[PDB]
């Protein structure tokens, strides 16, 4: 088939929800495109480059809250944009490992430069804005993280025996279980931002 | 050599910090071992229990700081916690890798329970206390993660400003400082109680 950029990651985000980021490889997007190992090769070098591209790509088509809308607070740009950052790793499968190696990408450094000069005009020093932005995507990345690679796991283990769990452990475990962690995620970001809005409005005071 | 637990562990851990958790495979870790493949499966049936014990016990033996000091608020518990977890993460190459999708094993259950238990006893509910646990937990892996994805790999105005103060450390600043966020955040909804906040 076609064998243009956005063809060849269509098919490999499709062969990643089929596969997994550890099953996917060059020689089975070979097969799913209908070509030689090396046609693919002269597209695609390695399955680096391939993932390189599906997490660029991922964030482009559905990250589609990266800026703040006009006249937008900065607790609820950080808000709409952990959101939507959540919502884009969580659309493919272990999505969330495909972006821990995304490259440099200078389309993505305009989009993290439009955020620090949008913090940095908030009040933010070019420091606390920078930490407040790393804190939310540490935080996000790693809660989808490990809603997706738990899923993963019960795909090669089981659950241990629910007859030997302590009962607040049992409780706590009814409750991460009961959705794809929004519940946990949505109420530790209100937490992350005000703290970040305590420290803001502190400035040199003791707080 | 010798296959007992401990041992075998050893052997995994000392393989994990020479290829990193995608390269680690039993095949390597019997090469490391002085056995063949069906030996160590005896001892070791996939990479999957080896990962899932790995976790278990990265923590047993480098997480100093699980429960709180006698008379401690649940405050300085969780900055002493999350800075023991991440110490603990950073200890062996894809630690947090090491970690994810995990959950506590029998080993860890009496601990978590007080943690929990902690947490209510401290005021808030256990949703609550889980919550701002696994806060704690999320933005911890998702630090030590970039920390060990830059040591894998190794510009506009203020990013360019930014890297700088970045790289002038490992992670641990913007750590810190993310931590005092989340903590204060957890103290301000805790005193709310019903308050609208
Ligand atoms: C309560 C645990 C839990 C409950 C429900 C689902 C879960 O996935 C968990 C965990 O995975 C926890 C951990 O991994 C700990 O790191 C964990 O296992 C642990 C420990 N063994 O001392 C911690 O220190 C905890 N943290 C870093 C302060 C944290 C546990 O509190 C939670
Ligand atoms: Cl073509
Ligand atoms: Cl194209
Ligand atoms: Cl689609
Ligand atoms: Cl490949
Ligand atoms: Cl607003
Ligand atoms: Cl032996
Ligand atoms: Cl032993
Ligand atoms: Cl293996
Ligand atoms: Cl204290
Ligand atoms: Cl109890
Ligand atoms: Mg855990």
């Amino acid at each position: 088939s076609r064998l243009n950029r956005e063809s060849v990651i269509d098919a490999a985000l499709e062969l990643l929800n089929e596969t997994g980021i550890d099953g996917l490889t060059t020689r089975k997007l070979a097969q799913k495109l209908g070509i030689e190992q090396p046609t693919l090769y002269w597209h695609v070098k390695n399955k680096r480059a391939l993932l390189d591209a599906l997490a660029v790509e991922i964030l482009a088509r559905h990250h589609d809250y990266s800026l703040p809308a006009a006249g937008e607070s900065w607790q609820s740009f950080l808000r709409n944009a952990a959101m939507s950052f959540r919502r884009a790793l969580l659309r493919y499968r272990d999505g969330a490992k495909v972006h821990l190696g995304t490259r440099p990408d200078e389309k993505q450094y305009d989009t993290v430069e439009t955020q620090l000069r949008f913090m940095t005009e908030n009040g933010f020093s070019l420091r606390d804005g920078l930490y407040a932005i790393s804190a939310v995507s540490h935080f996000t990345l790693g809660a989808v993280l490990e809603q997706q690679e738990h899923t993963a796991a019960l795909t090669d283990r089981p659950a241990a025996p629910d007859e030997n769990l302590p009962p607040l452990l049992r409780e706590a475990l009814q409750i991460m279980d009961s959705d794809d962690g929004e519940q946990a995620f949505l109420h530790g970001l209100e937490s992350l931002i005000r703290g970040f809005e305590v420290q803001l409005t502190a400035l040199l005071q003791i707080v």
